């Protein structure tokens, strides 16, 4: 606050109103704010500067307008990237649905019919991406947004391209929980798009059975498993899940990227066939 401080918060300040705050994001605080000349309500990410992994912020401001170009509808739509002194703001969609983690607290296991309808919304983003080169890396039921409260909502991956950007919270929400999605070449430092691929199947299996494929009671318990990638469909829950299903997840959840199916093969994929509408 204050006339000089004010005038210094640029752009941002000028154009939008925050009118309250939403929660903590990956990278950053989420607010709700409004164009204070048209009104309308869009969620902002407020980034600071020292978050930044390149040093060079006009490569950030040039990923982030390569990201604002691009339109599909399982995919946040940003608006805006604005800076001060101290931050990005990155002005985009708001939804009011909460995330896929919070939909799986709620329903605690999903049917095949659900689960189908849902993660070929992410395998239709995903593949978007992948076309135009951008990889997520981070991707995980909290980066999976409802776009509504309403019955059946479309959902919205977020953040999709902004981990080349920005490193994570120094003090992270939930750490542990980033752990079960991350792609074993990823923790090797040696990452391409299948990584993407990776995450998506470790999201479908939880979704199916209710528990995640690599587990553990702390973080290096479970990094141990995802490290040598054995998993199992050995759980009960498993018992009457369709052959189908674990022949994506199969595929997904191979170890070598190279030897991994690509987003588009799993939309073709006969498991999300017998779902999809005609
Ligand atoms: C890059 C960016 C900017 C603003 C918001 C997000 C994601 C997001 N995150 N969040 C949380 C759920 C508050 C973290 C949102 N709530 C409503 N609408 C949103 N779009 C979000 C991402």
């Amino acid at each position: 606050s204050g006339r000089e401080n004010l005038y210094f918060q640029g752009t941002f300040a000028e154009r939008y109103n925050i009118v309250c705050m939403l929660g903590k994001g990956s990278f950053g605080e989420v607010l709700k704010c409004k164009d204070r000349i048209t009104q309308q309500e869009y969620a902002v990410k407020v980034i600071n500067k020292a978050s930044a992994k390149n040093k060079d912020t006009s490569t950030i401001l040039r990923e982030v307008e390569l990201l604002k170009k691009l339109d599909h509808p399982n995919i946040m739509k940003l608006f805006e990237i604005l800076e001060d002194s101290s931050s990005f703001y990155i002005v985009g969609e708001l939804y009011t649905g909460g995330e896929l983690f919070d939909e799986i607290i709620k329903r605690k296991r999903f049917s095949e019919h659900d689960a189908a309808r849902i993660i070929k919304q992410v395998f239709s983003g995903i593949t978007y991406m992948h076309k135009h080169n951008i990889v997520h890396r981070d991707l995980k039921p909290e980066n999976i947004l409802l776009e509504s409260k309403e019955k059946d909502c479309d959902i919205k991956i977020i953040d999709f391209g902004l981990s080349t950007c920005f490193q994570q919270n120094t003090k992270m929400k939930d750490r542990i929980g980033t752990a079960y999605y991350i792609a074993p070449e990823v923790l090797r430092g040696t990452y391409d798009e299948k990584c993407d691929v990776w995450s998506a199947g470790v999201i479908l299996y939880i979704l199916l059975s209710g528990t995640p494929p690599f587990y553990g009671k702390n973080e290096y318990d479970i990094l141990k498993r995802v490290e040598t990638g054995k998993y199992a469909f050995d759980l009960p829950q498993w018992r009457t899940i369709s052959d189908d299903a674990k022949d994506l997840i199969r595929k997904m959840l191979t170890f070598h990227p190279s030897l991994r199916i690509t987003a588009t093969q799993c939309l073709e994929h006969p498991w999300i066939q017998k779902y999809s509408s005609e």
